[PDB]
């Protein structure tokens, strides 16, 4: 009964710091706050989303945090929890995500804190100590999740070992004011400069006028891009590195010479990445002086021959392939979209299409860049999206989210597709699987032959609806009505990609 | 070119050391001892088992280590690839299986050691002492996998950061004979005894006599067996308990019971479990006194009475239930059999049956009792034990691999039946799924509520032979011949089970 | 001679850092960047600090830390070494203190991060890249230890497995400017506030007006003191706490009342501390309004109400306590000092005596209140405010540093004194023992009893100058010349404690 | 006051398992179960022991085990304790201690378990099952750290998170009876071997016969002595390695040659150590053939000759050194005492100078070797060994137990001097201080110069009895009566050393 009144104190206080997901799966013992949890969800206040693979369900919570940005609960139950959620845990961790995760009684340096309650003891001597003492504890995993004082989002591990009320107007017991984190650098950007937007990357006005070369995650400061094709055809004296970029082949040769300084703005405290030649790390930039025309004529005129180059090769092949299919989906997309990106080949694909991303919420697990969990992910992104959508009162149908992933990741994380009639289901959410049986040592053999699954059989065992679709069909499928959720498979070629990666270098 | 010469060596001091089977995924970086290892599967020292899902990998690995009792490795590339393992290294580790873990530069207290070679240096000076210090270090991870030396066998970490000859004959490089762990306990069997043999239970043959509740996987050392369902209507005065037994709640109240002396005896050094009242533990019974015919013919008497009980109210009952499926698969069996359970239903319902497993090898992770990978699991003990068979050189079709998993545990686990053709695939390998769109707090919403998956439909997917066969034609089928792998799917009522129950509680 | 090439490479990307001392253990084992450092001990770019006792060493370095302000390395070599450290890494972790730990072969949470160098490989080939992957990592542990980009200083580890050029003019490989971390907080300076600042308390320009309880190590904002003791006798309506208090029964008291609200000002940004009724957290504060007179006057009041009972008590008892020796060495004090407090007496004493800190520099292991090491702090952080001075290029004698220890202190520290003819030794350190033979449940019952240690004998055995002294000389001596490092011991009363406090008690 | 009936229940179990001596230090928190411990005390069941220092009472507590083989508990009580207690838990795991740490809420894989206790909950309906969950936790905790069914005894953390009758007539809750470790080996003695008896060596009868080079420390299973200095000079065509040996330069050069199988035969399960040509392992050999005579004539001639060389440049030396002390020691122990040997230059010293160890108990802290706590290593070690010898009833004054230390040693664990008048005190223990000024990479500075500590006046400093002695008088006064703890210092010169050991090698 007292861990009734200390269960009810954390919900109510998680829900007062901006929790509206909750995951939960079925368990061994008696999940932490679990009647708490239910009884907050039977009166609206958060949603229970319940799944049985507990990897399955850390998955849909990094989805859910990333869609609208605010922090996601899951409730562990079992033996097996530790260690099912581990996969989610290191990507929260590397892609800064507000994820905390709930036990009641071994996740080491890959959380921002591993905070434990103390045991409910009964004494109504100390009621109002108590509970004090609870929700400070929970605005301080709150805290440590969401970055609020570090900067820093992640994932956080509460233990409470297993109504009095909080702060009046449903405030939180501890607030925190937004943190302004402040490092200012020099840059002259008289010489010749090039900027690398990478994962995480922040929004810089005095920027927006230099070549950038954005990785499709990454916000766009201004309209001057780069292609990545394009960088290796230039010789900049001076990057600016935004986020952590770590696509592309040609940014990791330029980033890696010693010849060019690298300045390096990031949006928290952690050290910059992939660089060893970072002159100096900062926040933002205090510029001087302004690009050369001509640096800018030759940076733009060589995005142009890159994007025409490879425009024309993917328009001359006769074989639809995966970046065909990238291809189609980012001239589908249309502002207010949500694009969730598997983290091989579609988001690579996609930034060598040229996507332009503004006015996109563009959304890939690049933390550590798994493909475990890509379809829960996507289903949780489109859940939290809708959910902001609905809370904005608009009568609109709700946005589309539209998920880019391949066959391999589609079929190994196809269980996200298993979704009790009782918990929640998007609105509109479609997956567009590129399905061409492979990949991008001995382990590469599967990848020389085909898995050969069915994969409309595989979604007609989920109840999904799926359809076989045409490239040149998919923009306007993508417009027409259909379930929640549904699968757009679209068959691709293989064999011919030494073919048509040849003919985009004979091309440039 | 050094860390090749390390590979070589480290993988040949491993099939010395009794590996047959290494797992391995594609991963981001080259993997460890890659090139060694499938040198060594080309010229047939070992064979290779490729999979795309880090989980399943480690399901798989381990029941390539429980279908025939050898160590086992699996090797790691990618940066999810140690959170990935973690849930097979748990049950590894609580069901002390030879599970060897190989990395190329976090496991915790779950491994029996974790220890990392020197890197490889340029140094033809000390061939002799690079080449003893490796294949010593080999011999000491496969020592403490095996529990050669602590007869407390359990997984490994092994770190390779990324030919000088073995000894003569084949030979390990430092042998370890069988170790002998003797802890004798005085037992005075005039007084009524009871055993109850759990998983890991040891044979004693100055037991056999007494009456015994056996879990599945309790090697049985007689024949005078006792139903779980008969324990509550007895009054033991006495306990010896072998191995870990976690299934019955008969057993767990007993256990607990003050009043009742328990005397734990285990085949290894770890500490008596489940029960407070351990008055002393052992290895082995130094027996006086024998049981009263009393006391026997009581306890025979209440099994044949429990016994009797099931298989009437099952005879009687209507509808096809999970538990008529297990006593189907039951029947079928025969010695030579090996039998995969599910760690949730399948493993207490072949238990209620009543199955005799004399003759039979019975496999379960009973470590952690998940239901992942128990797919993977079944496949990896049929391609074991099978391999085992044509090492005999018997000119017979290889035994039956038969296993017994809940449609939950199917679906959840279905992506372990992707296996690419240039990957081994069991010859004889049933999987009985037991379907009632259900398991056995709000957690437990979904069971309410039919999951509905079509399981033909995702046997289709992954182009695995499925059939869906009523109960009385499963022993037929099971002898029926198909494919390599199979799927017999039974239906089964969920909702008639309470009344099962009842008529058998109403009939004891 | 690879792994020479690196150490240089690290040792001096170190001293760029700002690292000035670094301390040394002898060893089993060779130490990590031992040739690279003594060459830069030769050079006088560093000097070397060995001492025999590992723990020794750890608090020696945390003394050079505090002294001045700069990251401090030790370097360990031994199988002892990393365990012996363990104490002082707790205190540099809870006291924020740039401590840099060097291995070459544990730490866990303690801190800020643990990064292991790549192995000095023979490549000319790549000689760049080399030398700015170990500057950047060396930046990346230097950054880490001082918070240049987290302000949360702490200690780091940093392995080193077992000349290239830096920046020009001596720069730092990877520059971090100052960090400014913001988080503004409205406060309504109308409503009855008191201040409390404890350890790690920053500077308030807008709050220095306010009643303010300061912990000698807090650094004043003003001049509106309000005693401890008067406290109790207060009703203050809101609090602002800074930093992170400690010391004082009434704080405690005030911060746990849940009728008061507290605003959390931190420097950094660890979470509020020992309130649970922290109604908000942030950097600074943005008032409205005022402090009333009334409240004013009565804070000033009771806080010289509060002096003249304290007093008035000491001048009048007949026999010299402990409160009456840290009264004395309080009032020695002057602007320049630096005042060392042992974290468990002295460090009390000196506040109920009412110490006036401005122009004070006053350490005290505040993180974990250990009576370990205090020696070899009060040591190093003379050491390093000497050095200091000396680097000003002031003609003048070196400042004085006043250390204020227990006997109790002195004698489980006494081998800190055992300093090598070959070592640097401070040349104006004067340590003031309080020998009462006592300290401030069982194990208490070593207090009722004297150790009876002949303190003058232990500083003889270690030929440091020692002096009995009679409080009333305190002052003088403290003024007079004597070696560079100097013990004053006075003798004091532990038996009339109960009678002094209770006359403080009837007097207020 | 149920955490009250908690503790009792653990120390009375405590007590049943052999625990005698418990170790405790003045905290900020109450110790775990400190009222249930000097109640145990006042009743004469445990003795406390009562230091100030955390680091000091590890050592004290490991001399209480190795004393007289059993269990001893420390009990932690600061935010200091965990890490004032690393050095002493590391050297508890590598040397087999059972060590058991109490907490009442971080070491890691050094422990041999880590348990917490349930928190104490009032409900007297289940006061039963609570009595046997607590004492079979204590019986878990035992096992583990006396290694009663591993083996292998270590150090084991205990948490009580912070009466009911145990068995009949004293017996603990959970019996284990002594288990017995086999694992025979093949060996084959008509083959030249030499057997390596090293720290931790079992006792083997059919052994005795072979040259064997004994560690002082190790137990002689014959009377076939080999010294260390003529084992270069033989060349055995195979090695017995008993334990773990580490002390001698020849015999690591000897393990480590390829050419010459190594056996390891060990008392625990513990993987053979400093071997890479380790060709097996085992517990014992079964023997067949018998050592060549003319193998056996060379041995013992080299013996012979080898122990001549040392005694008799020591006897022509003009100056005593430390191994002129070494050798008076050695010569006036005789059946009975209890030798206690630093673990730098004392144990290395007493094996050159040829210690006939028959009838000896040698302790030195082998397990990491370090200087730390060897002085309380050998006041606890004087203290449990005392108490066994009264225990036993024996009219006679206690055995003696004599310590040889190096100066800096004896400087650096000064403060396990200062022991209480509330505390036990050893009655027959002296320290014998071997007083050079030295030890035995810019670290060894110090070395060359002179500390310079008076000894006589540290001494003094603890009113410890302390006698300046010329070697020659060294064996008298061993014998003559003083105070229950005194320090016997010997001036020696390490000036002549290199002359010394040059004139042993001249001499061989």
């Amino acid at each position: 009964n007292p861990s009734t009144t200390q269960a009810r104190v954390v919900v109510d206080e998680l829900i007062r710091g901006g929790v509206r997901d909750v995951v939960l799966c079925p368990g061994s013992r008696n999940a932490p706050l679990a009647f708490a949890l239910q009884d907050a969800d039977r009166s609206g206040r958060i949603r229970l989303h319940v799944r049985i693979d507990e990897r399955t369900a850390g998955y849909l919570a990094i989805g859910l945090a990333i869609g609208a940005g605010a922090p996601v609960c899951v409730a562990m139950t079992s033996g097996t929890a530790v260690a099912n959620l581990g996969p989610a845990v290191v990507e929260a961790n590397y892609a800064r995500v507000p994820l905390i995760v709930l036990s009641a009684n071994y996740f080491g340096t890959q959380v921002r804190a591993s905070i434990s309650l103390g045991l409910a003891e009964d004494a109504p001597e100390r009621t109002s100590a108590l509970n004090a003492t609870w929700r400070s504890a929970t605005c301080r995993v709150l805290a440590a999740a969401t970055g609020a004082r570090t900067a820093n989002a992640g994932p956080v591990h509460f233990d409470i070992p297993l109504t009095p009320p909080g702060r009046p107007a449903g405030k939180p017991w501890t607030y925190t004011p937004p943190v302004t984190f402040d490092q200012p650098l020099d840059i002259d950007l008289s010489v010749d400069t090039v900027v690398i937007s990478g994962h995480g990357a922040g929004v810089h006005p005095n920027l927006a006028a230099l070549p950038t070369v954005a990785e499709p995650t990454a916000p766009r400061s201004g309209d001057n891009p780069l292609h990545p094709l394009a960088l290796p055809l230039l010789r900049p004296q001076q990057v600016i590195m935004l986020g952590r970029p770590t696509l592309h082949r040609p940014v990791s040769v330029l980033l890696a010479d010693a010849e060019v300084p690298v300045f390096a703005l990031t949006t928290g405290p952690r050290w910059p990445d992939v660089s060893g030649n970072s002159q100096a790390t900062g926040t933002r930039a205090v510029t001087t002086g302004a690009p050369r025309p001509a640096w800018l004529d030759r940076c733009a005129a060589m995005n142009r021959h890159a994007i025409a180059a490879v425009r024309e090769q993917l328009a001359a092949h006769p074989l639809t392939t995966g970046l065909h299919v990238a291809a189609a989906v980012s001239h589908a997309l249309r502002p207010g979209d949500q694009l969730v990106l598997g983290a091989s080949n579609p988001v690579r694909d996609v930034a060598l299409a040229g996507l332009d991303t503004r006015g996109i919420r563009v959304r890939s697990n690049r933390g550590v860049a798994g493909i475990d969990g890509t379809v829960s992910t996507a289903i949780g992104a489109a859940l939290a999206y809708e959910g902001a959508h609905e809370r904005t009162g608009s009568p609109d149908s709700p946005p589309r989210t539209i998920a880019l992933i391949g066959d391999l990741t589609f079929v190994h994380d196809s269980s996200g597709l298993l979704i009790g009639p009782t918990e929640p289901i998007p609105r509109s959410l479609t997956i567009v699987v590129s399905n061409d049986n492979g990949g991008g040592d001995v382990s590469s053999r599967i990848f020389g032959t085909p898995h050969d699954v069915d994969v409309g059989a595989l979604c007609r065992a989920y109840h999904v609806e799926s359809r076989q679709i045409e490239v040149d069909e998919l923009g306007p499928t993508l417009d027409q009505p259909g379930a929640g959720m549904r699968v757009l498979e679209v068959k691709a070629d293989r064999s011919s990609l030494r073919q048509l990666h040849a003919a985009i270098k004979a091309a440039l």
